[PDB]
């Protein structure tokens, strides 16, 4: 599914993603933009074989388990294919374990490229939320 961008942040929103760990819904809508273009069904190959899976590309080699990246681990107790649904359920949850690990948003290098430190609020401009 290609969310909306307002569509986006609506459901981000339900699910608890507005303020969590101190990120403003904007950094999270930011993100997703970069990760998958608001794509459910994002995909890509990493250089190390890990594969990055939904809309905020959660990583194989840590967080869920697609049976292709040795020695990897699955932190959300998740197979990777979860996070391609068209409900954002399990790829919120997950993100929620990931920024939550110390690092913050730094885990997606697109939010630190692209996103840290700009106006990420106009991400959610004239959206009813
Ligand atoms: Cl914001
Ligand atoms: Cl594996
Ligand atoms: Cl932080
Ligand atoms: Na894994
Ligand atoms: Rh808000
Ligand atoms: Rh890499
Ligand atoms: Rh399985
Ligand atoms: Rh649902
Ligand atoms: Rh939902
Ligand atoms: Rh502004």
């Amino acid at each position: 599914k290609v969310f909306g961008r307002c569509e986006l942040a609506a459901a981000m929103k339900r699910h608890g993603l507005d303020n969590y760990r101190g990120y403003s819904l904007g950094n999270w809508v930011c993100a997703a933009k970069f990760e998958s273009n608001f794509n459910t069904q994002a995909t890509n190959r990493n250089t190390d074989g890990s594969t990055d899976y939904g809309i905020l590309q959660i990583n194989s080699r840590w967080w869920c388990n697609d049976g292709r990246t040795p020695g990897s681990r699955n932190l959300c107790n998740i197979p990777c294919s979860a996070l391609l649904s068209s409900d954002i359920t399990a790829s919120v949850n997950c993100a929620k374990k990931i920024v939550s690990d110390g690092n913050g948003m730094n885990a997606w290098v697109a939010w630190r490229n692209r996103c840290k430190g700009t106006d990420v609020q106009a991400w959610i401009r004239g959206c009813r939320l």
